[PDB]
């Protein structure tokens, strides 16, 4: 399995767990030289399995769906834990052998704040809070599972959906931070951005509707076409269109 330590992290260490992760995921090509996921795929090539070890060498391994980055489920070795509402063959394919458990709640985000009763913009990043994330679900407990889903979802879903993210979190090997409006607003766009940019192919570069995000200043800006910095140098992943 793609797997990242804790006890090397580095900044290019975890720049090149990104990668790997990203390369592992099957592709339908490229659209503005971004790549683009499969709309389907056969169930015995549906999921990407990724090790994470924290300081103390406990491990926890995520069960990513390939057609979406979506995490569907995590193990400990011994048990597993699915979310509501995953592809209904993830239970049959995946940690076999483990003692399988529902968590109480959606991976969407609405649903695991609600879980974690506090905001994404509320919830320490960075390597250390990785650490304490892992830790947290490897000695899995209710009350504070769902704000380390939340840790582990943004650095590694999101990370390898957009290099704005994945360099956030590399700058914080050894500190912690809360993501701003910027991160939060891509993290909600993604799917849209994705829809826009695959429908700009057939409109000479151009959005058929714009997508408002928040600049690293806070202002509001609003993307009509593939010339942004968003398009050219942040996202590197689309969802399928068919998925939009
Ligand atoms: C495809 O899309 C691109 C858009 O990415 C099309 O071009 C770009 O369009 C944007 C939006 O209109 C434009 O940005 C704005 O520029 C305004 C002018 O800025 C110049 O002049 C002022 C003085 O008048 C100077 O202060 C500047 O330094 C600059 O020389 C600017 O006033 C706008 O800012 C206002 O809004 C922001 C909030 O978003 C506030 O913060 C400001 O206080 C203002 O109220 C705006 O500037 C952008 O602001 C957000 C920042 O994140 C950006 O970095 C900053 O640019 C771009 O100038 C324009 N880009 C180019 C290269 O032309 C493009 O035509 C289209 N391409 C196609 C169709 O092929």
């Amino acid at each position: 399995n793609v797997r990242f330590d804790l006890s090397s992290a580095t900044s290019s260490s975890y720049k090149t767990f990104i990668k790997n992760l990203r390369e592992a995921l099957p592709k339908d090509g490229k659209v503005y030289d971004i790549p683009v996921l499969l709309s389907t795929v056969m169930d015995s090539r549906r999921f990407i399995l990724i090790d994470l070890v924290n300081y103390d060498g406990q491990s926890i391994t995520a069960a990513i769906d390939v057609l979406n980055v979506y995490i569907v489920a995590y193990s400990t070795g011994t048990v597993s834990y699915f979310f509501q509402q995953v592809p209904a063959q993830a239970p049959k394919l995946l940690f076999k052998g483990t003692q399988q458990r529902t968590l109480p709640y959606t991976g969407n985000y609405e649903n695991l704040q609600t879980a974690a009763k506090k905001l994404r913009e509320n919830i320490e990043l960075g390597l250390p809070a990785l650490d304490s994330a892992i830790t947290t679900l490897f000695h899995y407990n209710a009350e504070a599972a769902a704000s380390a889903l939340l840790v582990l979802i943004q650095t590694t879903s999101e990370a390898a959906r957009f290099r704005y993210i994945e360099l956030q979190i590399a700058n914080n090997v050894g500190t912690k931070f809360k993501p701003s409006q910027t991160i939060i607003s891509l993290e909600n766009n993604w799917s849209a951005l994705s829809k826009q940019i695959q429908i700009a192919k057939n409109k000479n570069g151009q959005f058929e509707t714009p997508v408002i995000l928040i600049d690293p200043q806070g202002n509001r800006v609003q993307i009509t076409n593939v010339t942004s910095n968003v398009v050219t140098q942040n996202i590197q992943l689309l969802l399928n269109i068919g998925a939009t």
